[PDB]
């Protein structure tokens, strides 16, 4: 159980070192890495503080070192290190090449509400509107680092993801160290999904204690940048498209 980096370093492993960091910005709620053709995106906070000096310094290197700084204990500097990572495998020739089927032109909550009809469902991370989708159908518990008025706050999932037939996962637990706790807590569920844009669609998680991910596809690198930058007042899933590849 505790070779703990050991789903970081599979992930970090996995990137050829002829990736270059080839463009990077850091905003408010995302980070941004360009290696080629390829875009990947991190979550970050408004509470978080910035990091211009280090954002500099990954400029030139290789896509693989920079992705070393997901391990950080700085989670600014950890969403860059996602970002890096996701600039590899979510880079659309890559991601083909790795069977992730996609349009040059859906939802894992909306896919899965005939599936978890019934059942103990367990989500970690903010998701919007995810309540009216799943509470009506399922039995539902929502977990969050600060929980709004009928969620609960992160401690409990020692108590909560053990019973849960399946549970998704916000990718934001990948830049805080969550993650390979909850996939402990939950590997008896039926079914475990990492969801949102800071996803790495790397078939090699499946081999560490995933069975979904469901991600997002940059189609409009340009507009992704604007986007993340603050130059457009718009969600990041208008620069793209959501993809979900199973075990
Ligand atoms: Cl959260």
């Amino acid at each position: 159980f505790q070779g703990m980096w050991e789903i970081y370093d599979a992930m970090i492993n996995g990137i050829p070192e002829d990736f270059l960091v080839d463009e990077l910005v850091c905003g408010t709620t995302h980070s941004v890495i360009r290696s080629g053709n390829g875009v990947g995106l991190g979550p970050n906070r408004p509470f978080e503080t910035r990091m211009p000096m280090l954002t500099q310094n990954l400029l030139g290197l290789p896509l693989r070192v920079a992705a070393g700084c997901v391990k950080s204990w700085n989670y600014v500097e950890a969403s860059i290190g996602l970002a890096a990572i996701n600039a590899y495998y979510n880079n659309p020739q890559v991601a083909r090449e790795h069977g992730v089927i996609f349009s040059d032109a859906n939802d894992p909550f909306i896919m899965s509400q005939n599936e978890v009809k019934g059942k103990k469902v367990g989500v970690v991370g903010h998701f919007p509107h995810l309540e009216s989708l799943l509470e009506p159908i399922c039995d539902l518990s929502i977990l969050e680092w600060s929980p709004e008025e009928g969620d609960y706050p992160l401690p409990a999932s020692e108590f909560i993801l053990p019973e849960c037939d399946y549970v998704y996962i916000t990718c934001a637990s990948v830049v805080d160290k969550t993650l390979p706790r909850l996939l402990e807590l939950s590997r008896n569920a039926r079914r475990i999904t990492l969801v949102g844009p800071g996803t790495p669609l790397a078939p090699v998680l499946f081999e560490h204690g995933l069975q979904e991910l469901s991600g997002f596809m940059v189609k409009d690198n340009a507009r992704a940048f604007r986007i993340v930058a603050g130059a457009e007042k718009v969600k990041i899933y208008s620069a793209g498209q959501k993809v979900t590849i199973k075990k």
